[PDB]
């Protein structure tokens, strides 16, 4: 069976034939693959970045599939698409006896194509119906972003569950539309928060160290969202909008997150971290700390999407074909055959500038 | 009128005769006060290390207090005792229209004896039936500690509704009791945290870098709470224990709180500042907010209880009288005539060692 | 100016030339109407089954309208949606902009309650008020105004089943929780696609076998279908006990002993349509039921603008997921220009009727 | 050993010695009974009102007893009392040690169904289900286990009205907000003393004046009470509508018809006790009230260890805020030695009954 695979913690990625036998099964539905993604996680490992590791030689990339039903099971039609949870539980605790891994108490979860699991860069794999996402045909073509979507859905579902702590966080209008969002960084993390913000009406600000790609000003035009270069720091932004209700720290690319953003967090308002630095230190300023304490500020760092959040991903990705057709037609970047050795390996091994997300056909 | 009186943002205090029409009166109820409460915000205030200071040469300080209802109103009888509600609501935003001005979204709120607001160290004020807290008698001897309480009660709140994102954060028996709590810095906040985690049934250690006060032996022995010793760092905590679900830092006694308490909560954990450093700064290692992101753990910022918060506290006071009878005998550290004005003096400008809670009596 | 119009509680309906200076004016943006919608309550208006210096009301609570001149954020072409009820000024839940729980039940209601309707060729309203309708929803987006309501039952059954330690499956979703919608039409057809789109599974019933439209819901979305001619027996047989049953239609005089046996253990009945006239034998079990098993009855009633804006959403994520189904909820469009077939609608509903449209032109 | 034995569904109950060997353990900690409980529940099962290789089951729900000797974190000498609701082992309410919300109906009732009570000598039990009983209320500390069912039911109710935005009052409390307490007894005290804890206003009701224990109650809580015994019209004049109204001990047949009149907009009836018996008229005008004005209907039952928990520092609380009302909830209390009258308290609930104690010595 052809798959992509990679020998964790060490750099490189191969795509070539391997033997089925050793590969996990997960379950009795046979699913062939007919999409993948590619994220930052991919490229980690395949770079060797991920310095985290069982009689098995190698293990099969890739946490992002769209697969086809091949033979009709319990629910599954032969040719139904479906597209796999990649996070799945540790067997023991509470919230992953309730389908909750995100919230796993001991730490002990799989990943699959990342830590404990085959991944589903590979020809095809057996799965649990439990397991498996309905991928509507209506959206085979973005609905490869249900998987990186999951997690934003979860990550806003978190942030208004904790808002709930408020007791009143709306706006004189019953909605959130007042309520301002900044969202720094963007590639597919923060595309994908301003698009599900925008979706739920909070007003929203992107933000880079940089002027707009394509891709992000078909976004801040067709969905009225709006835009700040950061080259120079923030103080401009506070000085001409203010405050905001919710800020999310998408990619990890501020050594300084929470000097430069607190001051921007509103009253009540949460910090909501994504992304994270890789290495180095900063000062804290005590200042820092006496502000969230004094306003009721909240820090809450942001994981993982479930089973639930990709259908609710699914729901999102058909409302944006008829609400934001432009940029929906937008987010994938490209799609690379299997069968194109040279070209599949560089998108592997590395992001290209402007990338919101590459896909992978099998062929 | 006898009052307390300061002149923010600078220091000195003095206890004389001032005329009372120029005094703040809040309503139509005539207060007698017979209690009040001292805390660490008198003594920052009395020392004018509140550098915040309007057609007034003196502010009345004081924002615990204990009154007796002079003549009989609407559902106050005369002799019934009442504690006021001390912030107040800036009458615009929609928190503060519901009654819940510690979500205060302008920062325009009044604070009896800080800010905008005469306090209650004066013989006697008028008051809005709504903003006073009803005090049974049985509970006259520790029932100045309400106000302060009220703080921990909404503090505690908060956490447990931001622990409702966790999808099970109960334990095998249904209840919180295996759910462990740290509580950094003793004296009255830190004693007050410790009681009312274990009333609600979740273990608790208290930690300071000293051996226990005598009033905290007699907490750790009638709560069954546990100590530790931080005189040099947390390392044998963590070895011995492992991990909390919930660490507060009740004092802000530690520079690097992050850094020192972080590694020590679990997964899904909550850390609630209530307390801060009000100088300086540290070094902030990039592992601090990876560890934060990867585990769904959440920073909160903690401050001020409302009228709900305050009727909770009344609750519990009494609850303790049965079930901790040793420990609220000894909250309450000493009670200071009004008429003693050296010795009263000397407690508004400072505290004693091993303090939980200084009383003034009026006579 | 052209409009609807009715005199509360007399039964009757005109469409004629009004005096636009008596008209209710509710803000500074002018709305030129494009369609209304009609429903089941425009209906009891029109003959009077409703007892709710004015000499009539303008009728009509469902509208879509072009912003015609731009202002703070609208821009001229834009298209709106106004929210119907409307708060009494004085209780906390209004004053959070929520009347749909007002607690002094003097809350406005548009072309119904101390408010002209939008039944009328342009009015002017607050951006507070306005919900903005994509044009890319253009066709099927007066809807809006109805799913909201169901946005907001659904809201608050899930609400109140957070009661529940853990009321999800074991996929950590509420794909295992089966609903049943009791009656069709637009409230139950919406209730049906809502809920799907929630992911519950869902069984439609009514006494009689499908509509064209019920059919093609059935097919499109996976929903199951059971005729309760001859009463509930054989679906319990066969099923089982239900999560959720919503009465989504009031057609039945015996709901709750009817019903109540196929509700499952900490099951919720939500009540949105009721029957409007008799009485009928309650027995002791049923309660009893209740109890033991911690089940909840909710009374449904009323959307605001939240709920308005995922309805918006809901509605734009149908055309691509449920296709078919969605291009068969406007039952028609009638001109008000048309004023013998516009009469007719007014007064009574059509056999098969989801929902039938007003085109102004 | 000593028990009081029952054969369910056959009505009877006797106390005599029986072979330990046969009885039920649950865990590894020996527990000497010193008090038991009696309430309605264990009246309907002597009296055989319950259809529900043992030859039979000992009675017994409510107990508290002392460690015998020390194992883990209890000491010899602690004050335990069993949780008497245990999980199905199946569905994932009773995994997350909450079977109040049991979905398969299959969970285990000590001295009801499928586990001997505790009506006997000693019994082993597991750390798990043991509440402890601090020795500062070993007097009253009996009623933390219905007192439990009351913590539930409150806390149920406070979860379902989140789905209201703004249930508070203008002071943030629930001051403003009015219960109404139909029938007292030891489940209608328990959940006034409970509402007035968390400072609601409450009116008791029954069809008659108050007795000695509810005019203390009265008096020491400031909680009002109407004597309903011409029906409710005169309170509904005087005080107006209620926001939540509790049936304590369904003592009326026409619970709904009679009380949903009294209940306010959003308001909240639980229903905790329930008739037995009959049929009666259900008038339309009841559920089109329901609807229009989100009541929601919510059946009460079974409280959970964190409810026990709660129970003990409510009763604690009681002993300062409230201890004339405290000192009168202990109705009597009758040695396991004296079987005369023993029998005679199982059998029957004496007129004016709060709570009887059986004494084990
Ligand atoms: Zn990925
Ligand atoms: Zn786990
Ligand atoms: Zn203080
Ligand atoms: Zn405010
Ligand atoms: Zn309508
Ligand atoms: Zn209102
Ligand atoms: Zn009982
Ligand atoms: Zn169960």
């Amino acid at each position: 069976m052809k798959a992509i695979i990679v020998k964790p913690p060490n750099a490189g990625v191969q795509v070539k034939d391997v033997d089925e036998k050793k590969l996990d099964s997960y379950g009795k539905i046979k699913i062939r693959t007919i999409y993948n993604g590619i994220c930052g996680t991919d490229r980690e490992i395949v770079n060797g970045k991920l310095t985290l590791s069982k009689g098995k030689d190698f293990l099969v990339l890739g946490h992002e599939a769209i697969g086809v039903v091949e033979e009709s099971y319990h629910g599954f039609s032969q040719g139904d698409l479906v597209m796999p949870v990649n996070r799945r539980g540790c067997g023991i605790c509470r919230n992953c006896l309730v389908g909750r891994p995100d919230f796993c108490e001991t730490g002990e979860f799989g990943e699959a194509g990342i830590h404990k699991m085959d991944g589903f860069m590979r020809e095809w794999w057996y799965d649990d119906p439990k397991y498996l996402v309905k991928i509507p045909k209506s959206i085979e073509d973005i609905g490869i972003l249900a998987q990186p979507l999951a997690d934003i859905e979860k990550s806003i579902e978190e942030i208004l569950e904790v808002q709930k702590r408020v007791p009143v966080w709306t706006c004189d209008d019953g909605t959130l539309n007042c309520r301002k969002v900044l969202v720094v960084g963007t590639g597919p993390i923060g595309v994908l928060f301003t698009l599900l913000f925008r979706t739920y009406g909070l007003e929203v600000w992107m933000a880079n160290r940089r002027e707009p790609t394509e891709v992000e000003q078909t976004v801040i035009e067709e969905t009225k969202t709006n835009y700040y270069n950061s080259s120079n720091g923030y103080d401009k932004l506070k000085d001409s909008v203010g405050k905001f209700d919710v800020i999310i720290d998408a990619t990890g690319a501020d050594v300084n997150i929470l000097g430069n953003v607190i001051p921007l967090l509103g009253r009540n308002g949460v910090l909501g971290l994504f992304g994270f630095s890789t290495s180095g230190s900063v000062p804290l300023d005590y200042k820092t700390l006496q502000e969230i304490v004094h306003t009721n500020k909240t820090i809450i760092g942001l994981v993982n999407g479930q089973k639930p959040h990709f259908q609710q991903a699914v729901v999102h990705l058909a409302s944006w074909k008829t609400l934001y057709p432009k940029a929906a037609k937008m987010l994938i970047t490209k799609t690379v055959s299997i069968n194109d050795e040279k070209e599949l390996l560089k998108v592997l091994r590395e992001k290209e500038h402007g990338e919101i997300k590459i896909r992978i056909l099998w062929e």
